[PDB]
Protein backbone atom coordinates (compact mmCIF):
# COMPACT_ATOMS: atom_id res chain seq x y z
CA UNK A 1 0.00 0.00 0.00
CA UNK A 2 -1.22 2.67 -0.30
CA UNK A 3 -3.86 1.60 -3.05
CA UNK A 4 -4.94 3.66 -5.76
CA UNK A 5 -7.62 2.33 -8.51
CA UNK A 6 -7.61 4.79 -11.70
CA UNK A 7 -10.56 3.60 -13.51
CA UNK A 8 -13.98 5.15 -15.45
CA UNK A 9 -16.70 5.89 -13.55
CA UNK A 10 -18.23 2.47 -13.88
CA UNK A 11 -17.97 -0.92 -12.23
CA UNK A 12 -17.08 -3.07 -15.17
CA UNK A 13 -13.22 -4.53 -14.87
CA UNK A 14 -12.99 -2.83 -11.13
CA UNK A 15 -15.90 -4.29 -9.43
CA UNK A 16 -13.93 -7.50 -8.20
CA UNK A 17 -10.54 -5.91 -7.06
CA UNK A 18 -12.92 -3.20 -5.54
CA UNK A 19 -14.73 -5.89 -3.85
CA UNK A 20 -11.77 -7.62 -2.69
CA UNK A 21 -10.16 -4.95 -1.22
CA UNK A 22 -13.30 -3.92 0.69
CA UNK A 23 -13.81 -7.43 2.09
CA UNK A 24 -10.33 -7.24 3.38
CA UNK A 25 -10.14 -4.19 5.14
CA UNK A 26 -8.01 -2.60 2.96
CA UNK A 27 -8.27 1.57 2.34
CA UNK A 28 -7.63 2.78 -0.90
CA UNK A 29 -8.27 6.09 -2.91
CA UNK A 30 -10.37 6.18 -6.10
CA UNK A 31 -9.21 8.22 -8.64
CA UNK A 32 -12.55 9.15 -11.35
CA UNK A 33 -11.61 9.25 -15.22
CA UNK A 34 -14.03 10.64 -16.95
CA UNK A 35 -14.49 9.76 -20.52
CA UNK A 36 -14.00 13.96 -21.23
CA UNK A 37 -10.69 13.93 -19.65
CA UNK A 38 -9.80 10.27 -21.26
CA UNK A 39 -10.51 11.59 -24.45
CA UNK A 40 -8.03 14.57 -23.76
CA UNK A 41 -5.54 11.93 -24.78
CA UNK A 42 -2.59 12.80 -22.14
CA UNK A 43 -3.25 9.31 -19.30
CA UNK A 44 -4.49 7.23 -22.33
CA UNK A 45 -0.98 7.56 -23.54
CA UNK A 46 1.09 7.37 -20.46
CA UNK A 47 -1.13 3.70 -19.83
CA UNK A 48 1.28 0.27 -20.85
CA UNK A 49 -1.24 -1.14 -22.87
CA UNK A 50 -3.58 2.23 -23.40
CA UNK A 51 -6.06 0.94 -21.56
CA UNK A 52 -7.76 1.56 -17.67
CA UNK A 53 -7.31 0.35 -14.93
CA UNK A 54 -4.25 1.47 -13.68
CA UNK A 55 -3.25 0.55 -10.30
CA UNK A 56 -0.64 2.23 -7.72
CA UNK A 57 0.60 0.03 -4.62
CA UNK A 58 3.35 2.36 -3.56
CA UNK A 59 6.10 2.68 -6.11
CA UNK A 60 4.52 0.01 -8.11
CA UNK A 61 2.31 0.80 -11.39
CA UNK A 62 0.19 -2.21 -13.07
CA UNK A 63 -2.23 -2.21 -15.59
CA UNK A 64 -4.67 -5.33 -16.67
CA UNK A 65 -7.34 -6.00 -14.18
CA UNK A 66 -6.19 -9.56 -13.81
CA UNK A 67 -2.93 -8.42 -13.02
CA UNK A 68 -3.89 -6.68 -10.05
CA UNK A 69 -6.15 -9.36 -8.80
CA UNK A 70 -3.40 -11.77 -8.68
CA UNK A 71 -1.02 -9.45 -7.55
CA UNK A 72 -3.53 -8.76 -4.76
CA UNK A 73 -3.88 -11.81 -4.40
CA UNK A 74 -0.21 -12.85 -3.80
CA UNK A 75 0.09 -10.17 -1.32
CA UNK A 76 -2.58 -10.54 0.49
CA UNK A 77 -2.47 -14.43 0.93
CA UNK A 78 -5.89 -15.34 -0.88
CA UNK A 79 -4.21 -17.29 -3.88
CA UNK A 80 -4.68 -20.58 -2.22
CA UNK A 81 -2.66 -22.81 0.28
CA UNK A 82 -0.36 -24.52 -2.14
CA UNK A 83 0.67 -24.61 -5.96
CA UNK A 84 -1.67 -26.79 -6.32
CA UNK A 85 -4.91 -24.74 -5.29
CA UNK A 86 -3.11 -21.64 -6.79
CA UNK A 87 -3.20 -23.54 -9.95
CA UNK A 88 -6.82 -24.41 -9.71
CA UNK A 89 -7.49 -20.63 -8.54
CA UNK A 90 -5.92 -19.79 -11.87
CA UNK A 91 -8.13 -22.00 -13.84
CA UNK A 92 -11.40 -20.55 -11.71
CA UNK A 93 -10.38 -17.32 -12.56
CA UNK A 94 -9.55 -17.61 -16.54
CA UNK A 95 -12.64 -19.36 -16.69
CA UNK A 96 -14.55 -16.51 -15.28
CA UNK A 97 -12.55 -13.97 -17.55
CA UNK A 98 -13.37 -15.87 -20.49
CA UNK A 99 -17.05 -15.49 -19.89
CA UNK A 100 -16.84 -11.84 -18.72
CA UNK A 101 -14.90 -11.42 -22.29
CA UNK A 102 -18.48 -13.29 -23.77
CA UNK A 103 -20.32 -10.93 -21.59
CA UNK A 104 -18.35 -7.53 -22.81
CA UNK A 105 -18.61 -8.49 -26.29
CA UNK A 106 -22.29 -8.49 -25.80
CA UNK A 107 -22.34 -5.46 -23.72
CA UNK A 108 -20.49 -2.97 -26.27
CA UNK A 109 -20.82 -5.01 -29.56
CA UNK A 110 -24.21 -6.78 -29.76
CA UNK A 111 -26.57 -6.67 -27.28
CA UNK A 112 -29.83 -6.02 -29.50
CA UNK A 113 -29.72 -8.89 -31.96
CA UNK A 114 -27.19 -11.08 -29.69
CA UNK A 115 -28.66 -11.30 -26.08
CA UNK A 116 -31.27 -14.00 -26.73
CA UNK A 117 -28.48 -16.41 -27.86
CA UNK A 118 -26.66 -15.47 -25.16
CA UNK A 119 -29.20 -16.19 -22.62
CA UNK A 120 -29.48 -19.79 -24.02
CA UNK A 121 -26.51 -20.30 -24.14
CA UNK A 122 -25.60 -19.08 -20.48
CA UNK A 123 -26.57 -22.14 -18.51
CA UNK A 124 -24.01 -24.54 -20.30
CA UNK A 125 -21.58 -21.23 -19.22
CA UNK A 126 -22.24 -21.37 -15.34
CA UNK A 127 -22.69 -24.93 -14.85
CA UNK A 128 -18.55 -25.70 -14.78
CA UNK A 129 -18.71 -23.21 -11.95
CA UNK A 130 -21.90 -25.46 -10.01
CA UNK A 131 -19.60 -28.42 -11.14
CA UNK A 132 -16.11 -26.77 -9.09
CA UNK A 133 -18.34 -26.12 -6.18
CA UNK A 134 -19.83 -29.22 -6.07
CA UNK A 135 -16.64 -30.85 -6.02
CA UNK A 136 -15.30 -28.62 -3.12
CA UNK A 137 -16.70 -29.36 0.62
CA UNK A 138 -20.37 -29.63 -1.20
CA UNK A 139 -19.85 -25.78 -2.29
CA UNK A 140 -20.12 -25.36 1.57
CA UNK A 141 -16.69 -22.93 1.66
CA UNK A 142 -14.93 -21.11 -1.42
CA UNK A 143 -14.56 -21.93 -5.25
CA UNK A 144 -11.54 -23.12 -4.14
CA UNK A 145 -10.10 -24.67 -1.11
CA UNK A 146 -11.11 -23.22 2.44
CA UNK A 147 -9.94 -19.73 2.19
CA UNK A 148 -11.07 -17.08 -0.25
CA UNK A 149 -9.34 -16.20 -3.23
CA UNK A 150 -9.01 -13.22 -5.95
CA UNK A 151 -11.10 -15.74 -8.01
CA UNK A 152 -14.21 -16.01 -5.77
CA UNK A 153 -14.57 -11.88 -5.81
CA UNK A 154 -14.29 -12.00 -9.35
CA UNK A 155 -16.91 -15.00 -9.81
CA UNK A 156 -18.95 -13.47 -7.45
CA UNK A 157 -19.10 -10.57 -9.53
CA UNK A 158 -19.43 -12.44 -12.74
CA UNK A 159 -22.49 -14.12 -11.40
CA UNK A 160 -24.20 -10.56 -10.13
CA UNK A 161 -23.59 -8.66 -13.44
CA UNK A 162 -25.27 -11.97 -14.82
CA UNK A 163 -28.12 -11.76 -12.47
CA UNK A 164 -28.64 -8.42 -13.90
CA UNK A 165 -28.45 -9.56 -17.27
CA UNK A 166 -30.49 -13.13 -16.82
CA UNK A 167 -32.69 -12.69 -13.93
CA UNK A 168 -33.12 -16.17 -12.58
CA UNK A 169 -30.31 -17.09 -14.47
CA UNK A 170 -28.83 -19.31 -10.74
CA UNK A 171 -31.99 -20.55 -9.75
CA UNK A 172 -31.35 -24.06 -11.42
CA UNK A 173 -28.14 -23.99 -9.81
CA UNK A 174 -28.36 -24.49 -6.08
CA UNK A 175 -24.76 -24.00 -5.29
CA UNK A 176 -23.99 -21.09 -6.82
CA UNK A 177 -27.13 -19.54 -5.61
CA UNK A 178 -26.23 -20.22 -2.29
CA UNK A 179 -22.68 -19.44 -2.32
CA UNK A 180 -23.87 -15.91 -4.04
CA UNK A 181 -25.52 -15.29 -0.64
CA UNK A 182 -23.18 -16.62 1.56
CA UNK A 183 -20.65 -14.02 0.31
CA UNK A 184 -22.56 -11.53 0.09
CA UNK A 185 -23.65 -11.91 3.26
CA UNK A 186 -19.71 -11.51 4.29
CA UNK A 187 -19.77 -7.80 7.03
CA UNK A 188 -17.30 -5.75 4.67
CA UNK A 189 -18.45 -6.86 1.79
CA UNK A 190 -22.23 -6.58 2.67
CA UNK A 191 -21.79 -3.23 3.82
CA UNK A 192 -19.84 -2.36 0.29
CA UNK A 193 -22.43 -3.80 -1.99
CA UNK A 194 -24.98 -1.75 -0.19
CA UNK A 195 -23.23 1.87 -0.49
CA UNK A 196 -23.78 3.71 -2.86
CA UNK A 197 -20.28 3.75 -4.26
CA UNK A 198 -21.35 0.69 -5.59
CA UNK A 199 -24.49 0.84 -5.87
CA UNK A 200 -25.22 4.17 -7.94
CA UNK A 201 -22.29 2.92 -10.52
CA UNK A 202 -23.79 1.90 -13.76
CA UNK A 203 -22.01 -1.79 -14.28
CA UNK A 204 -20.52 -1.05 -17.63
CA UNK A 205 -19.80 2.36 -19.65
CA UNK A 206 -22.87 2.12 -22.40
CA UNK A 207 -26.21 2.11 -20.32
CA UNK A 208 -26.41 -1.71 -21.08
CA UNK A 209 -26.45 -4.34 -18.43
CA UNK B 1 6.61 -42.62 -17.27
CA UNK B 2 6.85 -38.25 -17.95
CA UNK B 3 4.97 -36.25 -14.93
CA UNK B 4 3.46 -33.96 -17.70
CA UNK B 5 0.65 -34.93 -20.21
CA UNK B 6 -0.72 -32.19 -22.77
CA UNK B 7 -3.83 -33.41 -24.77
CA UNK B 8 -4.41 -31.06 -27.75
CA UNK B 9 -5.28 -30.86 -31.56
CA UNK B 10 -2.82 -31.21 -33.75
CA UNK B 11 -1.51 -27.79 -34.26
CA UNK B 12 0.60 -25.01 -32.60
CA UNK B 13 -1.82 -22.82 -30.92
CA UNK B 14 -2.40 -22.14 -27.51
CA UNK B 15 -0.21 -24.79 -26.79
CA UNK B 16 3.19 -23.73 -28.63
CA UNK B 17 4.19 -21.26 -25.88
CA UNK B 18 4.20 -23.84 -22.60
CA UNK B 19 5.92 -26.71 -25.02
CA UNK B 20 8.78 -24.01 -26.00
CA UNK B 21 8.94 -23.55 -21.98
CA UNK B 22 8.97 -27.50 -21.40
CA UNK B 23 11.63 -27.85 -24.08
CA UNK B 24 13.79 -25.40 -23.00
CA UNK B 25 13.87 -26.46 -19.19
CA UNK B 26 14.82 -29.71 -20.12
CA UNK B 27 11.45 -31.28 -18.63
CA UNK B 28 10.11 -34.46 -20.12
CA UNK B 29 6.23 -34.65 -21.35
CA UNK B 30 4.04 -36.67 -22.90
CA UNK B 31 1.62 -35.38 -25.93
CA UNK B 32 -1.88 -37.16 -26.42
CA UNK B 33 -3.46 -36.35 -29.99
CA UNK B 34 -6.96 -35.37 -30.37
CA UNK B 35 -8.52 -35.16 -34.17
CA UNK B 36 -11.16 -32.94 -34.97
CA UNK B 37 -13.23 -36.29 -35.60
CA UNK B 38 -12.60 -37.42 -31.83
CA UNK B 39 -13.64 -34.36 -30.87
CA UNK B 40 -16.87 -34.43 -33.17
CA UNK B 41 -17.78 -37.34 -31.22
CA UNK B 42 -18.45 -34.95 -28.01
CA UNK B 43 -17.17 -37.32 -25.18
CA UNK B 44 -14.15 -36.04 -24.08
CA UNK B 45 -15.20 -32.40 -24.73
CA UNK B 46 -18.36 -33.34 -22.59
CA UNK B 47 -15.51 -34.59 -19.58
CA UNK B 48 -13.60 -30.87 -19.87
CA UNK B 49 -14.11 -28.00 -17.40
CA UNK B 50 -15.14 -25.35 -20.14
CA UNK B 51 -15.41 -28.13 -23.02
CA UNK B 52 -12.52 -27.41 -24.68
CA UNK B 53 -8.96 -28.19 -24.70
CA UNK B 54 -5.79 -27.67 -24.39
CA UNK B 55 -6.03 -30.22 -20.73
CA UNK B 56 -2.84 -30.59 -19.32
CA UNK B 57 -1.51 -33.39 -16.70
CA UNK B 58 0.83 -32.69 -14.08
CA UNK B 59 0.49 -36.41 -11.86
CA UNK B 60 -2.86 -36.57 -11.21
CA UNK B 61 -3.59 -32.66 -11.32
CA UNK B 62 -5.61 -31.60 -14.32
CA UNK B 63 -5.94 -28.33 -15.62
CA UNK B 64 -7.54 -26.70 -18.04
CA UNK B 65 -6.69 -23.18 -19.80
CA UNK B 66 -3.69 -22.18 -21.14
CA UNK B 67 -2.32 -19.74 -19.01
CA UNK B 68 -3.16 -21.38 -15.84
CA UNK B 69 -0.57 -24.36 -17.64
CA UNK B 70 1.98 -21.76 -18.42
CA UNK B 71 1.20 -19.89 -14.50
CA UNK B 72 1.52 -23.26 -12.92
CA UNK B 73 4.68 -24.38 -14.74
CA UNK B 74 5.80 -20.56 -13.85
CA UNK B 75 5.55 -21.43 -10.30
CA UNK B 76 6.92 -24.50 -10.34
CA UNK B 77 9.65 -24.58 -12.53
CA UNK B 78 11.04 -21.08 -11.45
CA UNK B 79 10.33 -19.05 -14.03
CA UNK B 80 7.83 -16.10 -12.05
CA UNK B 81 9.92 -13.39 -11.18
CA UNK B 82 12.72 -12.84 -8.30
CA UNK B 83 9.99 -11.62 -5.73
CA UNK B 84 6.52 -10.58 -5.70
CA UNK B 85 7.11 -7.60 -7.61
CA UNK B 86 8.56 -9.07 -10.38
CA UNK B 87 5.63 -11.92 -10.61
CA UNK B 88 3.32 -8.54 -10.63
CA UNK B 89 5.05 -7.15 -14.23
CA UNK B 90 5.73 -11.27 -15.69
CA UNK B 91 1.45 -11.24 -14.98
CA UNK B 92 1.03 -7.58 -16.61
CA UNK B 93 3.07 -9.16 -19.65
CA UNK B 94 1.31 -11.92 -20.01
CA UNK B 95 -1.98 -10.64 -20.13
CA UNK B 96 -0.76 -8.17 -22.53
CA UNK B 97 0.24 -11.15 -24.56
CA UNK B 98 -3.55 -12.56 -24.31
CA UNK B 99 -4.72 -9.39 -25.03
CA UNK B 100 -2.82 -9.59 -28.40
CA UNK B 101 -3.30 -13.35 -28.84
CA UNK B 102 -7.30 -12.89 -28.66
CA UNK B 103 -7.14 -10.33 -31.41
CA UNK B 104 -5.07 -12.93 -33.72
CA UNK B 105 -7.62 -15.31 -32.87
CA UNK B 106 -10.44 -13.41 -33.90
CA UNK B 107 -8.67 -12.88 -36.85
CA UNK B 108 -7.40 -16.34 -37.87
CA UNK B 109 -10.51 -17.95 -37.73
CA UNK B 110 -13.49 -15.61 -37.90
CA UNK B 111 -12.40 -12.31 -40.28
CA UNK B 112 -8.79 -13.69 -42.16
CA UNK B 113 -9.59 -12.22 -45.46
CA UNK B 114 -11.74 -8.98 -44.72
CA UNK B 115 -10.19 -8.05 -41.39
CA UNK B 116 -6.30 -8.83 -42.15
CA UNK B 117 -5.24 -4.99 -43.74
CA UNK B 118 -6.84 -3.14 -40.96
CA UNK B 119 -4.82 -5.57 -38.43
CA UNK B 120 -1.32 -5.22 -40.01
CA UNK B 121 -2.00 -1.78 -39.65
CA UNK B 122 -2.80 -1.53 -36.00
CA UNK B 123 0.27 -3.90 -35.48
CA UNK B 124 2.61 -1.48 -34.41
CA UNK B 125 0.82 -0.07 -32.19
CA UNK B 126 -0.14 -3.22 -30.54
CA UNK B 127 3.64 -4.53 -30.38
CA UNK B 128 5.01 -1.20 -29.17
CA UNK B 129 4.40 -1.76 -25.49
CA UNK B 130 6.36 -4.96 -25.90
CA UNK B 131 9.02 -3.22 -26.93
CA UNK B 132 8.77 -0.49 -24.21
CA UNK B 133 9.07 -3.06 -22.02
CA UNK B 134 12.19 -4.26 -23.21
CA UNK B 135 13.61 -1.06 -23.78
CA UNK B 136 12.92 0.02 -19.80
CA UNK B 137 14.66 -3.25 -18.52
CA UNK B 138 18.57 -3.53 -19.13
CA UNK B 139 18.28 -1.95 -22.24
CA UNK B 140 16.52 -5.07 -23.65
CA UNK B 141 19.45 -6.96 -23.70
CA UNK B 142 18.04 -9.80 -21.40
CA UNK B 143 14.29 -10.66 -20.51
CA UNK B 144 10.99 -9.07 -20.49
CA UNK B 145 10.81 -8.90 -17.35
CA UNK B 146 14.33 -8.94 -14.78
CA UNK B 147 16.90 -10.72 -15.68
CA UNK B 148 15.70 -14.24 -15.49
CA UNK B 149 13.15 -15.92 -18.06
CA UNK B 150 9.72 -16.36 -17.44
CA UNK B 151 6.78 -17.96 -18.79
CA UNK B 152 5.75 -14.37 -20.46
CA UNK B 153 8.84 -14.61 -22.32
CA UNK B 154 7.88 -18.43 -23.74
CA UNK B 155 4.32 -16.15 -24.83
CA UNK B 156 5.63 -13.69 -26.18
CA UNK B 157 8.42 -15.20 -28.10
CA UNK B 158 5.43 -17.04 -29.19
CA UNK B 159 3.47 -14.37 -30.26
CA UNK B 160 6.03 -12.70 -31.93
CA UNK B 161 6.94 -15.66 -33.89
CA UNK B 162 3.37 -16.19 -35.08
CA UNK B 163 3.04 -12.71 -36.37
CA UNK B 164 6.15 -12.61 -38.58
CA UNK B 165 4.47 -15.52 -40.32
CA UNK B 166 1.53 -13.33 -40.59
CA UNK B 167 3.29 -9.76 -41.38
CA UNK B 168 6.52 -10.66 -42.17
CA UNK B 169 8.85 -8.06 -41.00
CA UNK B 170 6.79 -6.70 -38.77
CA UNK B 171 9.77 -6.54 -36.02
CA UNK B 172 11.93 -4.63 -38.47
CA UNK B 173 10.46 -1.38 -36.77
CA UNK B 174 11.03 -2.94 -33.30
CA UNK B 175 15.00 -3.22 -32.96
CA UNK B 176 14.68 -4.70 -29.18
CA UNK B 177 11.86 -7.17 -29.92
CA UNK B 178 14.21 -8.27 -33.13
CA UNK B 179 16.76 -8.95 -31.01
CA UNK B 180 15.56 -10.55 -28.76
CA UNK B 181 13.47 -12.99 -30.54
CA UNK B 182 16.98 -13.89 -32.46
CA UNK B 183 18.44 -14.39 -28.69
CA UNK B 184 15.49 -16.32 -26.80
CA UNK B 185 15.41 -18.60 -30.56
CA UNK B 186 19.25 -19.49 -30.02
CA UNK B 187 19.01 -20.92 -26.43
CA UNK B 188 20.17 -24.18 -27.28
CA UNK B 189 17.62 -26.79 -26.27
CA UNK B 190 14.97 -24.15 -27.47
CA UNK B 191 16.39 -23.95 -30.77
CA UNK B 192 16.72 -27.59 -31.18
CA UNK B 193 13.13 -28.01 -30.25
CA UNK B 194 11.69 -25.18 -33.07
CA UNK B 195 13.75 -26.91 -35.82
CA UNK B 196 12.14 -30.37 -34.97
CA UNK B 197 9.54 -32.37 -36.54
CA UNK B 198 7.62 -32.27 -33.46
CA UNK B 199 7.08 -28.32 -33.68
CA UNK B 200 7.90 -28.04 -37.48
CA UNK B 201 5.18 -30.26 -38.56
CA UNK B 202 2.09 -29.13 -37.03
CA UNK B 203 0.52 -26.08 -38.40
CA UNK B 204 0.22 -22.69 -36.56
CA UNK B 205 -3.71 -22.68 -36.41
CA UNK B 206 -6.73 -25.08 -36.86
CA UNK B 207 -7.97 -23.92 -40.28
CA UNK B 208 -4.67 -23.09 -42.52
CA UNK B 209 -4.86 -19.83 -42.09
CA UNK B 210 -1.72 -18.04 -40.84
N1 LIG C 1 -15.75 1.71 -28.88
C1 LIG C 1 -15.53 1.21 -27.48
C2 LIG C 1 -14.16 1.74 -26.90
C3 LIG C 1 -12.97 0.71 -26.93
C4 LIG C 1 -12.91 -0.32 -25.78
O1 LIG C 1 -11.99 -0.14 -24.90
N2 LIG C 1 -13.74 -1.39 -25.61
C5 LIG C 1 -13.72 -2.32 -24.49
C6 LIG C 1 -14.92 -2.29 -23.65
S1 LIG C 1 -15.08 -0.64 -23.01
AS1 LIG C 1 -15.46 -0.78 -20.75
S2 LIG C 1 -13.34 -1.08 -19.61
C7 LIG C 1 -12.29 0.32 -20.04
C8 LIG C 1 -11.12 -0.09 -21.02
N3 LIG C 1 -10.14 -1.03 -20.45
C9 LIG C 1 -9.91 -2.35 -20.91
O2 LIG C 1 -10.54 -2.86 -21.87
C10 LIG C 1 -8.80 -3.20 -20.23
C11 LIG C 1 -8.77 -4.67 -20.61
C12 LIG C 1 -7.64 -5.44 -19.90
N4 LIG C 1 -7.50 -6.78 -20.49
C13 LIG C 1 -7.92 -5.57 -18.39
O3 LIG C 1 -8.49 -6.61 -17.96
O4 LIG C 1 -7.56 -4.58 -17.65
C14 LIG C 1 -10.43 1.15 -21.63
O5 LIG C 1 -9.59 1.68 -20.81
N5 LIG C 1 -10.67 1.59 -22.87
C15 LIG C 1 -10.04 2.77 -23.41
C16 LIG C 1 -9.38 2.67 -24.84
O6 LIG C 1 -9.01 1.54 -25.26
O7 LIG C 1 -9.25 3.78 -25.45
C17 LIG C 1 -16.01 1.14 -20.30
C18 LIG C 1 -16.54 1.92 -21.35
C19 LIG C 1 -16.94 3.26 -21.11
C20 LIG C 1 -16.82 3.80 -19.82
C21 LIG C 1 -16.29 3.01 -18.80
C22 LIG C 1 -15.89 1.67 -19.04
C23 LIG C 1 -13.27 -3.78 -24.67
O8 LIG C 1 -13.82 -4.39 -25.65
N6 LIG C 1 -12.39 -4.30 -23.81
C24 LIG C 1 -11.94 -5.65 -23.89
C25 LIG C 1 -11.83 -6.25 -22.49
O9 LIG C 1 -12.49 -5.74 -21.55
O10 LIG C 1 -11.03 -7.23 -22.36
C26 LIG C 1 -16.77 1.62 -26.60
O11 LIG C 1 -17.80 2.08 -27.21
O12 LIG C 1 -16.76 1.48 -25.33
N1 LIG D 1 -18.61 -21.95 -29.67
C1 LIG D 1 -17.67 -23.08 -29.92
C2 LIG D 1 -16.19 -22.61 -29.82
C3 LIG D 1 -15.27 -22.88 -31.06
C4 LIG D 1 -13.82 -22.45 -30.83
O1 LIG D 1 -13.13 -23.24 -30.09
N2 LIG D 1 -13.21 -21.31 -31.28
C5 LIG D 1 -11.84 -20.92 -30.99
C6 LIG D 1 -10.82 -20.93 -32.08
S1 LIG D 1 -10.56 -22.60 -32.66
AS1 LIG D 1 -8.38 -23.35 -32.23
S2 LIG D 1 -7.95 -23.69 -29.88
C7 LIG D 1 -8.89 -25.15 -29.44
C8 LIG D 1 -10.04 -24.90 -28.38
N3 LIG D 1 -9.78 -24.27 -27.05
C9 LIG D 1 -9.96 -22.92 -26.69
O2 LIG D 1 -10.41 -22.04 -27.48
C10 LIG D 1 -9.62 -22.53 -25.22
C11 LIG D 1 -9.43 -21.04 -24.95
C12 LIG D 1 -8.81 -20.71 -23.53
N4 LIG D 1 -9.28 -19.51 -22.77
C13 LIG D 1 -7.41 -21.23 -23.11
O3 LIG D 1 -6.54 -20.35 -22.94
O4 LIG D 1 -7.21 -22.51 -22.99
C14 LIG D 1 -11.29 -25.79 -28.53
O5 LIG D 1 -11.30 -26.64 -27.58
N5 LIG D 1 -12.20 -25.72 -29.54
C15 LIG D 1 -13.31 -26.65 -29.69
C16 LIG D 1 -14.64 -26.40 -28.86
O6 LIG D 1 -14.77 -25.30 -28.27
O7 LIG D 1 -15.48 -27.35 -28.85
C17 LIG D 1 -8.28 -25.21 -33.13
C18 LIG D 1 -7.11 -25.95 -33.19
C19 LIG D 1 -7.11 -27.21 -33.83
C20 LIG D 1 -8.28 -27.74 -34.40
C21 LIG D 1 -9.46 -26.99 -34.33
C22 LIG D 1 -9.46 -25.73 -33.70
C23 LIG D 1 -11.69 -19.61 -30.15
O8 LIG D 1 -12.09 -18.58 -30.76
N6 LIG D 1 -11.17 -19.64 -28.91
C24 LIG D 1 -10.99 -18.44 -28.13
C25 LIG D 1 -9.59 -18.42 -27.51
O9 LIG D 1 -8.70 -19.10 -28.05
O10 LIG D 1 -9.42 -17.72 -26.45
C26 LIG D 1 -17.92 -24.17 -28.85
O11 LIG D 1 -17.31 -24.13 -27.72
O12 LIG D 1 -18.74 -25.10 -29.15
AS1 LIG E 1 -12.19 -9.68 -23.70
C1 LIG E 1 -12.95 -8.58 -25.14
C2 LIG E 1 -11.99 -8.15 -26.08
C3 LIG E 1 -12.37 -7.35 -27.16
C4 LIG E 1 -13.70 -6.95 -27.32
C5 LIG E 1 -14.66 -7.37 -26.38
C6 LIG E 1 -14.28 -8.17 -25.30
AS1 LIG F 1 -9.88 -14.80 -26.82
C1 LIG F 1 -11.28 -15.13 -28.22
C2 LIG F 1 -12.53 -15.53 -27.71
C3 LIG F 1 -13.60 -15.81 -28.57
C4 LIG F 1 -13.44 -15.70 -29.95
C5 LIG F 1 -12.20 -15.30 -30.47
C6 LIG F 1 -11.13 -15.03 -29.61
Amino acid sequence: PPYTVVYFPVRGRCAALRMLLADQGQSWKEEVVTVETWQEGSLKASCLYGQLPKFQDGDLTLYQSNTILRHLGRTLGLYGKDQQEAALVDMVNDGVEDLRCKYISLIYTNYEAGKDDYVKALPGQLKPFETLLSQNQGGKTFIVGDQISFADYNLLDLLLIHEVLAPGCLDAFPLLSAYVGRLSARPKLKAFLASPEYVNLPINGNGKQ
